[PDB]
DNA sequence: ACACAAAATATCCAGATTGGGGACACGGTGATAAACATGGA
């Protein structure tokens, strides 16, 4: 139905199972899209445990909802090398296995890196009930968001959708998700996503509705 | 203490000359360290 815009000046989107290095993608994942919309809404998660996996998220009962993407202005990024929080990958031993209290002993530095700045036109068709939370969370009683104001009709910019096996891309994204748990699972199957830079309104394809 | 008148025409530099000779650095060195991940019985 309606849509809104939104500007930050740093971003970071790390893909998951990176490795020692870390990566970065130009636009957010579907996942870590829904995940804000939701904190937005001033709604809590679903899953109130602790424990080694703390994802536990069944699809049992949560609004519907279709998204979509926009970009106005690529941006490139930077890389900074400082340090990293460790995990044990070794039988390692000594001091480690004395203390014991959240230990994650072991340091080491390798890389990472970030945006140089972020400014999107997020799409959004959701039931009334849910736009009006959301309004009610911004208007009532990790250097991610600036500032957020709805702009949908003017400020057009360009979109994403999935590509068939035919033609070729242009300033393609590597991979997405569109639903995902920190467990065994199938993750997600349609990864290969690219843009298109037309003015008017995305097309019927471009919309996505997440099955959460 | 009254009135009247308060300059006019010619001319305002000419030559010769504006540097020459020698030299523009020599040696010695150009970081050193610590921070593991997978296999077979």
């Amino acid at each position: 139905t309606r849509y809104l815009r939104l500007k930050a000046p740093f971003a970071a989107f790390r893909p998951f199972q990176s490795g020692s290095f870390r990566s970065t993608t130009p636009v957010p994942s579907f996942s870590a899209v829904y995940g804000l919309l939701l904190n937005l809404a001033g709604i809590e998660q679903r899953q109130e445990v602790e424990g080694k996996v703390t994802l536990i998220k069944p699809k049992a009962e949560l609004p519907k909802l279709a998204i979509a993407i926009g970009q106005v202005k690529p941006s490139s990024t930077s890389l900074i090398n400082q340090q990293l929080h460790n995990y044990p990958v070794g039988n390692s031993g000594k001091e480690f296995a004395s203390r014991t209290f959240g230990s994650k002993y072991w340091i080491a530095p390798v890389r990472r890196e970030v945006l140089v700045n972020l400014d999107l036109i997020i799409g959004l068709q959701s039931p009334v009930e849910f736009w009006q939370k959301l309004d009610q969370g911004l208007k009532g009683e990790n250097f991610l968001f600036d500032e957020i104001y709805p702009i949908e009709k003017p400020d057009l910019a360009s979109w994403y959708c999935p590509l068939e096996p035919d033609t070729r891309p242009n300033q393609g994204a590597c991979r997405l998700t569109l639903w995902i748990d920190r467990e065994n699972n199938t993750q997600t199957t349609i990864k290969v996503f690219s843009p298109s830079d037309f003015r008017l309104e995305p097309p019927a394809k471009a919309w996505q509705q997440l099955p959460g």
